[PDB]
């Protein structure tokens, strides 16, 4: 790399990825079923020079459109979950966007870029970055231009968790959530500039593996 | 058969199905979804001497657990659909069931066993017979003593579905539910005791291909 | 590391009439009466297998099904169908006489043709080892909170029993669990 | 079975055994005799609503044949003994009996079904069950539809017993009778009808082994 | 099938060591440790599959006497009546009432140490195979000959030398293995 | 990718033992040990590696009495309320406060002397493979059915016998292998 052997950098105006359409796949693994894809999740906060957060449970209901198959199941378990970042804005914009993950509900969020940078797979990028990264999220290859973040769905204090929708989840305490969710994600950002702009989205691909059929009416 | 050979019949105190446990299947069919199950649909009300009918619309999601995930494709159709009767009643309870089809949502139901049999797929059977065919439910074969009804899936008016929630459905108009739904089912009987008896409950099994993924709260 | 092997009656099934009913048991080490006095001696335990057999004491002229299904958060409401409560896993219906030729699958390990029962699947269950905790005490917790103490819930349900309702059969558990960490039964239940 | 592949259940009016006629066998073990039959041992009580238990003392004495030849030998042990059940009543009999072991003639007696379960080799049953089994009393096979209790013959507190005459045996205490009786069977039954109905009988089929010829006075 | 419990308990607090002579006894029954009974009181029959007696001192070092356990093995016998005639029955063992601090972990681990103070008791060399559960109560009630029916053995913890104003010496502990066989309701038991 | 430490620490220092009994729990948790608790506040989750809870000797030989040390496993199970309650649990220890002199080396060394008073949690059989990093302060303000969510253990130290002045009898120190995995900054944990 540059590091090594040196080299030159160059930047374009801007670049952006462009999802290829696809249509999420269902799959079963004896009694269990087993469904991949991808989905937006989130659209972050405009960056501006002030410091701010974003954060969202890792749990089987949060993506919309798996949330309506998790009802019919009561049990889950992240197979693989990785957390992709989409730029939506030019080179010249300032700043850094940074992710993170927490496994207590309980848990204040990163009050700083320092605070989220501390704890486990922190990464800091610039906001018009990642887009040469498309193939994350597009094809099963890892790029290493790519921004993301794999969860240790492996290093999780329960096998299984019972799927419970958002709005109860919502309402739960932090220490009853702390039963129904294996991991949260943070995303922060600063140093952007004066007039805030939107620095880009969250994807999640998954492959989730669901359990024990139940009437969703019970569920 | 008997009725060419001769034979003797004879009849035991009650019989009865236990139906096996099993697990929706799900499948791709490129980019078709593929649910395979079966489904206990209604418990018919208690068989007495009068006449009393019950209809089912056949949409996707009448059936309880298929509904939850068809809210998530915009369009579906059935690839087989089987309806089958499981007696829960002794063979000392005298009466006739009988099943049929209707393809408007404007047809008035059939007011009479009479009229029931004239229809479509109409079969009259006692409320105590049925359990010697249990293999219909539990297996993929076709025993020749199973009550059941097989819907002519090809011949429909249209050749996909919207899918529609089974609150809206009952809202629209007959003429407006005809544009979602391809058939409905009646389940009559007379001829019961004077101390109604409950005869026996109705299974769906199919076979469903939906189409077109949605976002639940669009669809 | 002390293995408890026995069955025992749970439950008697309330009389099937017309209308549907339905009775849930928490699968917890504390609910079988004889196995209770023993769990209340240790503080952790863990089903190694358990199976729910089904026994018929009705004429069989009862009309009616029975059904059985598990679920596995306390949170969850209980099926208020049979049409809902097919749809959940290991659902299973059957008759009210059924089983009256399997009664050896009490008392012996053969597991006769006719027999009716549940195998639970222990084996995905969201923790190790569950705390034990008296019937009583798990009774007055939030759902959330016997969560913690219970990994699966059994609900068995009826309904076109006759106008005369008749008690349809008893609920059995066979079981085979281990226990760990002795303790004393005033600190634990 | 019907628990795995789903099935159908039916039953007749009623059924009953036939019994084989048969003559008891004697057999030589080096000095040791060795008799092999079965007994019918006794007639339950009419079953009815309210619970109630009968219990018999599993020594060599009891069944009224072996008794005789029993007089003549000074110490025995039971080589296998199985206890069957008979049903002689209809279907349509409400109800359970159940059996179980114990092991001191000090213990109370079940004073309920619940106790009676608990028990070691506890085995609950409709009173009109049992017919299918026929063959576990007409030959030494042990089918799975038979209503039966094994005794554990290999893990009695004393390895021989002394014969004594059951008029004797009755008038000890509890814990004379310990020394001569390695366990003891309890049939109890409830949930029956109004109007009591005989259920069923038991019978005993054992191998027994005698030693010891005394003069029939002096034991 | 059978289910084996192990455990320790504190089984016996030791009457104060004085000048003069004192025993006490006690049945090695499955019912005699409080916690087991209640694990007994399911089962009809049992059998220790071993069994170590175990002192431990409570007193200073300042203290004088000695303390002494043994074994019999019928009810009917007559419990020593002198150090001298304990000391020649079977597994005896002398010493002072603070001896065994040195040797506490032999209580919750498999370790021996060679300072503690126990007695192992012949397990395998019983007068017969199996023996039935009986509560302590009803035990108490019975003559010496039908309590060997119930019991295997007997320990017996004397001492003397003690000082003039008696002191609590130490107590005594039960450390075991038992395998059960044969379930049984509790009330029938 | 995890940080393994390891060391020992003074945990509690006990209270004074005298004629009537008392106990003194705490609970097993990262954070409990002062010095360990600065590190755990960086990591998310943890779980014991390895943990011996070791009894160290502060009083004169001369000094009478009983300290007894066992582990539970709810931290809604009530205290023991005697050192008969207590040694019928789970790695019941009992000994006089003077005992453990001769065992010291355990605290520094990898040797683990028979002389030595020590508990080893069994470590393996948690209900949980980790549990979450939390202070002792939100801790203690938690319910019991809380608490069992970030404690997998809590260890009983309880005494009685001692002398009419009550005596200081020793200290309870945590000798431990902890694996720490996902940093995290202490303020947000
Ligand atoms: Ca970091
Ligand atoms: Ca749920
Ligand atoms: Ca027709
Ligand atoms: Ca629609
Ligand atoms: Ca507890
Ligand atoms: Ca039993
Ligand atoms: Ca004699
Ligand atoms: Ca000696
Ligand atoms: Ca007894
Ligand atoms: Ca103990
Ligand atoms: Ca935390």
């Amino acid at each position: 790399g540059v590091s090594r052997a040196g080299g030159f950098v160059t930047a374009p105006v801007i670049g952006a990825m462009v999802t290829r359409p696809t249509v999420p796949r269902f799959g079963m693994r004896g009694n269990s079923t087993v469904v991949s894809n991808s989905e937006l999740i989130l659209n972050l906060t405009p960056i501006a020079l002030a410091y701010t957060v974003q954060s969202l449970p890792l749990i089987a209901t949060q993506p919309a459109w798996l949330g309506t198959i998790a009802d019919n199941y009561s049990k889950w378990r992240w197979v693989s979950l990785r957390i992709i970042y989409s730029p939506k804005c030019p080179t010249t914009t300032s700043g850094t966007v940074a992710m993170c993950l927490s496994y207590d509900r309980n848990d204040v969020a990163p009050g700083s870029r320092v605070q989220l940078s501390q704890t486990y797979k922190a990464i800091n990028f610039p906001p018009y970055a990642g887009y040469d990264g498309a193939a994350i999220l597009n094809t099963d290859v890892t790029p290493t231009s790519a921004i993301y973040v794999d969860v240790d769905v492996t290093r999780f204090d329960k096998a299984w968790y019972s799927t419970i929708g958002t709005a109860a989840f919502a309402a739960l305490t932090a220490f009853d959530q702390n039963q129904f969710c294996p991991c949260t994600v943070h995303i922060g950002s600063d140093g952007g500039p004066a007039v805030a702009v939107p620095p880009g989205d969250i994807f999640f691909k998954y492959v989730i593996e669901l359990i024990e059929p139940i009437n969703p009416t019970m569920n």
